């Protein structure tokens, strides 16, 4: 039996999936530890690995990218979860290895494949501490080409009136993403700041995991896939719509929950945001 995990609910992509918008035709990058490519929930169109130790992008050692990978897309069949958008064609970018860490280098690469390539939307369920010049440029040049970048926020809490968003979520070319509960409360390891954009659900989120299982991850990394997935469904409806408008899109149809520091603009409604 297939199930629908309550966080695609709590976004109303259920509603697009009725109108018959699932993502069709919407290139995803996850730029994230690989996806299992045995995982009978999931089918993936293609990637390409950065990581120089690890160079197939469909053996995820992490167990992250294939988490992520299934809130962007599981398969709308007879088992396991069904993902916000499950006819969007997956790529797997894999930066990070066994370890969950990755060089710089790696994910900026991994970028520029995914501009390349021309994926309508990016996925980075990462974040540092630290920017660069670099990473900087890699992104700017991926909303100028007009790609979506989406990123987690960070789960660094609060720090007084410091912001504690992450890079690349920091940056202003990208859609930051922090995460709620089921009742629509941040979660308490949700980081903060004026960076942060919108929220999603990242709080004990149902997905696919190596080796064809199923389980549960907390994190703003489980909120950000929320979202890459609501700018495929907009996509599939508005296959013309600019990277800008599909961000603003989102901002502007949010529910809105408490102060921006903590909320941004609020949880995202793919329903109204498709138009
Ligand atoms: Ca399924
Ligand atoms: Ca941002």
């Amino acid at each position: 039996a297939q199930s629908v995990p309550y966080g695609v609910s709590q976004i109303k992509a259920p509603a697009l999936h009725s109108e018959g918008y699932t993502g069709s035709n919407v290139k995803v990058a996850v730029i994230d530890s690989g996806i299992d490519s045995s995982h009978p929930d999931l089918k993936v169109a293609g990637g390409a690995s950065m990581v120089p130790s690890e160079t197939n992008p469909f053996q995820d050692n992490n167990s992250h990218g294939t988490h992520v990978a299934g809130t962007v897309a599981a398969l709308n069949n007879s088992i396991g979860v069904l993902g916000v958008a499950p006819s969007a064609s997956l790529y797997a970018v894999k930066v990070l290895g066994a370890d969950g860490s990755g060089q710089y280098s790696w994910i900026i690469n991994g970028i520029e494949w995914a501009i390349a390539n021309n994926m309508d939307v990016i996925n980075m369920s990462l974040g540092g501490p630290s920017g660069s010049a670099a990473l900087k440029a890699a992104v700017d040049k991926a909303v100028a080409s007009g790609v979506v970048v989406v990123a987690a926020a960070g789960n660094e809490g609060t720090s007084g009136s410091s912001s504690t968003v992450g890079y690349p979520g920091k940056y202003p070319s990208v859609i930051a993403v922090g995460a709620v509960d089921s009742s629509n409360q941040r979660a308490s390891f949700s980081s903060v700041g004026p960076e942060l954009d919108v929220m999603a659900p990242g709080v004990s989120i149902q997905s696919t995991l190596p080796g064809n299982k199923y389980g549960a991850y907390n994190g703003t990394s489980m909120a950000s896939p929320h979202v890459a997935g609501a700018a495929a469904l907009i996509l599939s409806k508005h296959p013309n719509w600019t990277n800008t408008q599909v961000r603003s899109s989102l901002e502007n149809t949010t529910t809105k929950l408490g102060d921006s520091f903590y909320y941004g603009k609020g949880l995202i409604n793919v329903e109204a945001a498709a138009q």
